[PDB]
C-alpha cells in the first residue's frame, strides 16, 4: 500500500504477510456472503491497483466468480476510456502520462507510475478508482450468489422471531436492497412473512413500530 | 484510526487486520453477552466512522440487530440534527463544512471530511460521537438479548453460592441497571432469591454486610 | 496506555488487541489463580484508568468476583477522599483539577483528564494508583476462591516429595502468607505435613536445612 | 528485503519470520496449484536476490521442481549474459562491477552487492530481475503439474453450471492460457462443455452474452 | 525492558504479551528440561529486575521449584550485601542511592530506581546482576529435576547408536557437566555405555575418534 | 541482532520471541532435513555469536547432533587461531582486542564485545564468521542423518515419474552433491534408476535432454 510514515510523507509499503493471509481465509471461511466485502475494503486499505490484483490474485477457488470480476473491471475501465481519453504517441520526457482504464486496474501500468499518480500532487487516486470498481463487480457475485429470494424468507411455526428476522435481513443483504428497502420492508414484507400467531401481535401494534419494538412484541 | 504518530502529530492509519479479525471473532463468539461492548469500545480506540461502519459492516450473522442499530444511529442522527443545523447551499471555497447526522455517522461524508473533523483546531470528534451513538444502540440489544430476567435467578438447593452469585450479576449486567441497583440489590434481591440454608446465614449476619462478607458466610 | 515513543515524549497509545485478547484469555483460563495477578499487573503496563477498566469490562465470567471488585475499588476511593480532599465549584480556566478517588477510577474522569495527570510536570500516576487499588481486590479474591486451606495440604503415602511441595506452597501462594512465612513454615508445617517416611528423614537432617536439601533427601 | 525506512532512505532488512513461514505454509498447502505464484510475488515484495533463494531453499519437498526451477533460472542467466556481458579481470578500485547471471541469480554475489546494485543511482534492480526469471520458471511448473486437460473439463449431467465454470476457469488458469482465451473461451468451449440442458438455454441466448448472464442462464 | 529506541536513547519498554505468553508456554510445555534456561536468558532481555519477577510470578506451577529459587536468590543479595554494604540513613537529595541486594532483586527498589541504574553513566546493571542469580538458582533446578544419572544412560541390544548418544548427552546436560566432561566422557563414559556389538567396534576404531566417526562407525 | 535502526545506524535488538519459537519449532518439525539449514541462515539474520548461541541452545532433542557441532566449531575456532593469532597479556586501554576463535565462537566474549567488532570501522563480522562454522557443522550433520543412499532411490513400477525424481533429488539434496552433480546425475543416475517403461522413453529421447522434457516425456 502507501503508507503516511511515522515522520511525515506518503511511501509505498510491502503488503503484509498478515493482510495477505486474512484475505484469503476470509474468502475460504466465506466465499461471497455480504459480509466479505467490506472485509476487502479494510483489507485493501491503502492499495495500490498491483496490491488489488495482489489480493484477487491469491485467491485459489472460485474462478467463475473472477472471471466475471475481470469483466466487470473491463467494462468500467471501458467506461473510463471514454470520459478520459488519453493522447497517444511519446509522452514529455520524465513526465507523468495520463492513466487508462487498464493502467488504473493494473495491467498496463507499472508500480511506479501507480505510486507516481497516487503521491502526485494534486493525486491521481488509481488504488482508490480501481477499489471502487472491484468492489461493485463483487457485489455483483454476491447478490449472484446469494441463495436464497427474501420471497421465501418466512417464520417457521415455532421459529423465533428473532431467529426470522435474521434470516430475512442477511438475505435482503446479499439480494442488496436500497437501505430505503431496509428502513422499508420492516412494516410490509417482515410482517406478511411472519407466522399467525406472530404477525396478528403486529397487525395489533399498529403501524410506526420500530424493529425493536416488533421484535419485543413476537419475544 | 487516528493515530498520534512516533514524531509528533495526528494522522489516518489503516485499520489493522488484526483488529477486523479480533472484532469479528468476538462478535462470532460471545453474540451480544455484555462484555462486547467494552471490546468493542477498545477495538475502535481512534476509529474514525469509516472505521466504526467497516467493524459493523464485517459481521455477518445478527443481521436483526444490526438493522435495529441502524435505526437506533438514525435517531441519534436525527437528534443530532436537530441540535446542529447546518446552512445549506455552496461551502466557503476550501472550507471546513459543518457535520450533519448522517455525516457523523460515515454514510454521506468521505474518509478527508472526517479526518479534517477529528484533527481540526478545535476538534469535532465525530468518531467519538458516532462511537457513543453505536454503544448506545449495541446496550439496547444486549438488554433485549439478555435471555433471563433477574426475577427468575435463583439459588438451587445445592447450587454453591458463589456460582448463583455469578449467575445473578451476570444477569444484571445484561439487564443492565445501573451501579446504583448493583450496589443495592445484594442486600435484598440477592438474599431474597438466596436458597433456605444461605438465606437464614445471610439475614443473621444483619444488615450492612459486603458481598465478600456474603459469600465467606455461604461458603 | 501511555508509553514513550521513538523520538522522546509521553504519549497515548490506544490499547493493543493483543493485550485485550491476552487477558481475556488468561482469566478464561486460569480464573482467580494467583498468577493471574502478575499477568494482569504486566499487561496492564502503562495503563490509564480507562484502560483498567476496559480490561476489568472484557471479563465475562466471574461477576461476583468483578462486584467484590468494585465495591474494594470504592472504599480505596473513599478512604482517597478522605485524605486528598478537592475544593469544590468551578476549577480556573484551563488548569488541571485535582482527582477525586472516583477520578482515579475512571468513573468520573475523561481519558483526556487521565492523559494530562500522567504527564503533568510533577505528574500524578493515576493509572498506578488505580492498579494499586484492583491488585488489593484481586488478592482477596485469588484467596477466597483457593480452594484449600494449608492445613489440608498432606503428603500421600506414596506422593513423591516434590509433588507435596508443589502442592503446599501453590497453597500457601493463594492463601497469601507473608515471605517471612514462606521462608519460616518450611521448617514446620512442611515437615509436619509429610508422610511418615519423608518426615523421619526430615527430622533426621536437623534443623536449619534448605528446602533444596529437604527435596534431596526426600527424593 | 530493501524497504523504505521511516525516516526516508532504502535501506536492508531481515527476512522475517513470518514471511519465511508464510511462504512455506503456502507450498505446503497448495503446492503448484497457480494461486501460489501471485502469493511468492507478494511475499518477496522487495526481496533480494539472497532473499528469494531463502524462500526457495526453505521448501522441503518438491525437488523436481526446484531443479527444474534452477534449470529455467540458468537459461535465463545465459541469456542475461549473451546480452550484457561484463569486462572480465580486475575492477577498478572501490567501484561497482556489472552483473552477470548468476549474480543477479545470487550464487556468485553477496548480499553488498546485491544491496549496492539495487540501491545505486540508477538503480539496478536484481531482485525484481530474478524474480521474473524465477515466477518464469514456475508459470512452468504450474503449467506442467496442472492434473487436467482443458478439453476434459465437462459439465456433469446435474453437476451445477457455477460448479463446472469454477472447474473450467480453474484449469484454464493452471493451463495458463492467455486473457484473451480467458475472454474468448466463453463463448465457445465453455458453452461446447455444458451440458445438453444448459446447452440449449446458452445458444439460445444467443452470442454476445457475459458469463454472467450465462450463468443466470443455467441456474 | 530497557530498549535503545529507534532514535538513539535507552529508555523503558513494557514488556509484551508475546513475551510474557512465550515464557509461560514455555514453562508448561517443558518444565525444567535444560533448553528452558537458554530460552528465558533470551526471552528477558533487556529486562529490568521488575519484568525478572514478573516473569517468575507469571509461572503458576512449580512453586516447590520457584521457592527453592528464591533461596537460591537470597542466599546471593546476602553475598552482595556482603561485598558491597551501603552507607544506611538518608540520601544526598535528588541522588543515585546504592543498590543493596534486595534492590537488584526487585522486592526494595522501585521501577524508576531500576532505571536509574540500569541507564546511568557509567551504569550498574542490576537487570544483568539479578539475571544471573536466577540462572544460577535455576541450573541447581535443572539438575534436581533430571530423572535419569547417566551412569543408567546405557545403549539397548537393538538401540541404534544415534538415539543412545541422544539419551546420553541430554541427560548430561541436565546433570550439567562441564564441556570439559563433555568434551572427555566421549573417548570413556559413551563408549563404557554403548552395547556389546557398537562396543567392539568402536575399541577397534582406536582413541582420538571424533562422535562424528563414533557415529558412523555404528551406524 | 545487530539491525540498522529507522534514523540510520548499526544497533543491538533483543532477538525476538517470534524468532526464538521459530527455530525451535522447525527442528522439532522438520529435525535436520536439508531445508532446515537455510531456514536457520534467515532466523539467524543479523545475529551475534550470542544469538547463535541462543539458537542452538534452546533447542532440546538432537543432542548427538549439537555435541557434533561444538566439535565442529572446536576445529574452526582451532584454525582461526592458526590464521589470526592473538598477541596474549593486557590490552591497550579502551581499545578493542583482537576476537580469538572462542571469542567468534562466544564462549569467552561478551555482547558488548560482539557488538563492538560487528559495528567497528573496519568491521570483524563475528556473527557472519561463527555463523559459517555452523553451518558447515549443520551440514555434515544433515549429510550423516540422511536416511537414504541415492542408489537406492529407483522408480517403483507403477511410481509416478514425478514421485521417483521428487525422491532422488530430495535424497540428493541431503547427500549434499555439488550443483555440478545435480546438474549432471539428470541424464545418468536419474535415467539408470528409472523404472523399465520410463527408461525406454528417455533413452529414446537422446541426450541433452531438460528434466522438464524427462518429466514430461515419462508422464
Ligand atoms: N483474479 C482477478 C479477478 C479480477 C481482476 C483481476 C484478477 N487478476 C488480475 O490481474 N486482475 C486484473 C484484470 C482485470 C480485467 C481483466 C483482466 C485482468
Ligand atoms: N452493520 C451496521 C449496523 C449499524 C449501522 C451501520 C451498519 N453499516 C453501516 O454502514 N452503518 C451506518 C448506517 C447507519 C444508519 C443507517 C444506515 C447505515
Ligand atoms: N468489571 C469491573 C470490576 C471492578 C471495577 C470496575 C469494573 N468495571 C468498571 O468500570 N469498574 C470501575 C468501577 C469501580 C467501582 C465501582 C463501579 C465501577
Ligand atoms: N531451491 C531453488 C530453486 C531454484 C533456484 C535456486 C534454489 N536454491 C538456490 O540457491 N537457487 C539459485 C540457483 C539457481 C540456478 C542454479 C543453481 C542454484
Ligand atoms: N516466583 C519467584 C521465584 C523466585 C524469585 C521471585 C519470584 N517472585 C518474586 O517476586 N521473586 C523475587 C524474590 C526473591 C527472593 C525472595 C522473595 C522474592
Ligand atoms: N547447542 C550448541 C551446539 C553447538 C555449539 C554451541 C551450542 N551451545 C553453545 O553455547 N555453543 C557454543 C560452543 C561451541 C563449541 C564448544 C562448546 C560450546
Amino acid at each position: 500500500p502507501i503508507v503516511q510514515n511515522l515522520q511525515g510523507q506518503m511511501v509505498h509499503q510491502c503488503i503484509s504477510p498478515r493482510t495477505l493471509n486474512a484475505w484469503v481465509k476470509v474468502v475460504e471461511e466465506k466465499a461471497f456472503s455480504p459480509e466479505v466485502i467490506p472485509m476487502f475494503s479494510a483489507l485493501s486499505c491503502g492499495a495500490t491497483p498491483q496490491d488489488l490484483n495482489t489480493m484477487l490474485n491469491t485467491v485459489g477457488g472460485h474462478q467463475a466468480a473472477m472471471q466475471m470480476l475481470k469483466e466487470t473491471i473491463n467494462e468500467e475501465a471501458a467506461e473510463w476510456d471514454r470520459l478520459h481519453p488519453v493522447h497517444a504517441g511519446p509522452i514529455a520526457p520524465g513526465q507523468m502520462r495520463e492513466p487508462r482504464g487498464s493502467d488504473i486496474a493494473g495491467t498496463t501500468s507499472t508500480l511506479q507510475e501507480q505510486i507516481g499518480w497516487m503521491t502526485h500532487n494534486p493525486p491521481i487516486p488509481v488504488g482508490e478508482i480501481y477499489k471502487r470498481w472491484i468492489i461493485l463487480g463483487l457485489n455483483k457475485i454476491v447478490r449472484m450468489y446469494s441463495p436464497t429470494s427474501i420471497l421465501d424468507i418466512r417464520q417457521g411455526p415455532k421459529e423465533p422471531f428473532r431467529d426470522y428476522v435474521d434470516r430475512f435481513y442477511k438475505t435482503l443483504r446479499a439480494e442488496q436492497a436500497s437501505q430505503e428497502v431496509k428502513n422499508a420492508a420492516t412494516e410490509t414484507l417482515l410482517v406478511q412473512n411472519a407466522n399467525p400467531d406472530c404477525k396478528t401481535i403486529l397487525k395489533a401494534l399498529g403501524p410506526g413500530a420500530t424493529l425493536e419494538e416488533m421484535m419485543t412484541a413476537c419475544q
